[PDB]
């Protein structure tokens, strides 16, 4: 069956700001959105929850708190502010990252108190588990949902840009639209080449 | 026409489905396929991702691999296209468990010398690859698994498919596979498998 993509495809992306691979794959999705007409929805997940390291709860608790009080629309700017500081600038002092990122995103500074409360953990677990695969397991990171189809990956070590980003998106939509596709990996295997 | 080298294990149901897919791709895209045998057991008999039939006994499982090695060494990869089609039709589509018979009938169907069946018990064939660090005939490098395909200067494991896609859909999956494999900083894309291999 010649499968056809929906009118506007959808990327649903669960993130923990601490994961470098999710950072890269989320930036790829933002690059795709510049050259393809797609919906991008960010959602919070937790490396702490995946792997149950107590500092790991701070940023996702703050992110959940911000979304609950101001809507999912603040996740994209807060994620960018946090990831720029954790990954690009390598800041491991998560107290500073949280306070700076809230200010950068234009969010109330009192949201930082969420990092040390457990009051948002129920909501965080619900959001995390909503990124579930077809049989109800957590997906390692990075993960992405393409038109409702959950994938592990694409695992990217570098951010694809521009039309190259868009071509990878077209290929992802092709794989998501074929229900009997399950895996692809790059490999370093060659035949003998005589010319 | 781009040359695609395809490394298959004769007992692997995913190699089988993806090899039927790539022959459908060659009807809607400008590629030609050269098949080559590969077994993960050559370089590491202990890994847990060997095809299921290796569980039932190594001596038995080696048979089809060694015959395919011997055939390619003596006659070139071109004869593996009919040889593999004959073996896989019996092993996978028909569930034929008697591999000695599969080998004899498949060599016959491929027009190959019947004596090549004697490679089945000769460990020279796999040990020659092993000693030079080859996971398959005419392969160097990784053996992530079977199927592995090399085309247009890049190589990939998969696509892992539970059904043989047909027509232009097969070609679209080809385009997607080559696109991902051609990005040098792409590593893996995986969806939880919800279906077993399903042959035609
Ligand atoms: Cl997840």
């Amino acid at each position: 069956m010649l499968e056809k993509a929906p009118q506007k495809s959808v990327a649903d992306f669960w993130f923990d700001p601490l994961c470098p691979w999710s950072w890269i794959t989320s930036r790829w999705i933002l690059e795709v959105a510049k050259v393809r007409d797609i919906e991008v929805n960010f959602h919070v997940m937790s490396l702490a929850i995946l792997n149950e390291m107590a500092r790991a709860w701070g940023p996702v608790r703050v992110a959940i708190a911000a979304e609950q009080a101001h809507g999912a629309k603040v996740l994209d700017p807060l994620y960018t502010a946090m990831g720029n500081r954790i990954h690009n600038q390598g800041n491991h002092e998560l107290d500073e990252v949280i306070t700076q990122s809230l200010a950068d995103a234009g969010l109330p500074a009192e949201l930082a108190k969420a990092a040390t409360s457990d009051a948002y953990d129920n909501a965080l677990r619900k959001s995390h588990h909503a990124g579930m695969d077809a049989v109800g397991e957590d997906v390692g990171t990075p993960t992405i949902h393409v038109n409702g189809v959950a994938f592990f990956g694409p695992v990217l070590s570098k951010i694809p840009r521009g039309e190259e980003a868009g071509k990878l998106w077209d290929a992802s939509v092709t794989f998501a639209s074929y229900p009997h596709f399950f895996e692809l990996k790059r490999t370093r295997t060659e035949p003998p080449q005589f010319d």
